[PDB]
């Protein structure tokens, strides 16, 4: 339901939690976040329940790290439970996802043959394992995600990270909104500009089919053929 | 002329440089910045000339540190020169200043008599040595500033840091504008909100006579008798 992600020099957990607070009004059954520090140490915290519960859990875990993604979930596939909450993982691959992967069944079956254990009942978990799978075939996270995305069917928005290389976030808009917020030496992404207003007012709205590679210093957006596309940033007048 | 300051977890040099760029339209002859990392290592860079010259020098010096102050100067006391540019230092005390300290002469002699060496011809440098002096007498940087400000006469604003304790900036508004920018786990200060728009839109204007102690997580504002005052934060997108 709500996605927020950030890639910064400063710790981003508090920014992710504030963004999720801003996305609650939409409604949801659970929420989670994962942050990775510069050494690739990932901390993931999820809760069945409200962001406030997640925030209270985070208070006893000071999550350090400048790369992170967070999500509030309105369950479609798999009952609300902590196991099914996002972020989902596949070793170092961590994903948050809005929407539905229509063809999750056949995909889940392939990945099971490839030796992947599904721990959740979500369609989402297929994204994580599949990117893990593609990445094993060689190349950067961007290249792996360019191969993964066309295999996915449905109306979805996803942000992916590799905890081993916390310097890049990949995001793909494919039926669900995502917008990039531009910072000074940091960048953010959310499913709604409203989440990011406390830290930036300058946005790039991704378009349908866009895949964005986001680092602290650059945003590069591509279509599914790997062609670079140019998207304009705009200043938001909202408060 | 322009002051920008920041206290953050992330490196702030680029934010300071961009704030100075946003203050150039006012005019100036020199500019400088100082940043301190968590271990109290201070890097100070100043240039006679344009902010671009400073930004170019900074690119060969990548300045690390989450606490910093920066300034564009329009010379009033002491000709434009790198020596007279701010920030000025007195060992670990680092200062930027807008305005004029009208009683700088009596204070300079007083601090010379007290053993300080003035390297610059500015009135500004007296602030740095005066705070350093008061701090020697004991107490926190806020307490020292509280004692120092009443000794100064003039229309001025200043932001002060102690590289030994990079977790706090002190600012005093005494006839020249200063505004605090509120961030998330970081805070900023500038002589003009225009400087800070890239990083925040929420501001607290300091009022005349206010002394603010700013950390990454809190802003505490006091008057000269040391009473805590409450100032309202405003959202302001220009
Ligand atoms: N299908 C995924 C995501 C549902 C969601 O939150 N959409 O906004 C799930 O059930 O977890
Ligand atoms: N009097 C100080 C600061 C002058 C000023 O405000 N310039 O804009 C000096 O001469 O350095
Ligand atoms: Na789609
Ligand atoms: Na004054």
């Amino acid at each position: 339901c709500g996605i927020v992600g950030a890639i910064a020099q400063r710790d981003v957990a508090e920014i992710l939690l504030e963004g999720l607070r801003r996305l609650e009004y939409r409604g949801y059954d659970s929420a989670g976040l994962a942050v990775v520090d510069a050494e690739g140490h990932m901390t993931r915290l999820r809760r069945l329940g409200k962001v406030q519960m997640l925030a209270q859990a985070a208070e006893e875990h000071p999550l350090h790290g400048g790369t992170g993604i967070a999500h509030t979930r309105w369950a479609t596939h798999g009952e609300p439970s902590e196991v099914n909450a996002h972020p989902h993982v596949s070793e170092h691959i961590v994903v948050v996802h809005n929407g539905i992967i229509e063809n999750h069944e056949p995909l889940r079956e392939e990945l099971k043959a490839r030796g992947y254990t599904f721990v959740s009942e979500t369609d989402t978990e297929v994204i994580a394992h599949l990117v893990n799978w593609e990445l094993k075939q060689g190349g950067t996270l961007r290249e792996a995600v360019l191969r993964a995305i066309p295999q996915l069917r449905g109306a979805y928005g996803t942000v992916i990270m590799d905890s081993r290389h916390p310097d890049t976030l990949l995001a793909a808009r494919s039926g669900s909104p995502l917008v990039i917020g531009l910072g000074m030496g940091e960048n953010f992404i959310a499913s709604d500009q409203l989440a990011l207003l406390p830290v930036t007012r300058r946005f790039i709205f991704l378009e349908e089919g866009d895949i964005a590679e986001i680092t602290r210093r650059s945003v590069n957006i591509f279509d599914k053929t790997g062609a670079e596309v140019k998207r304009q940033d705009i200043e938001s007048n909202l408060q």
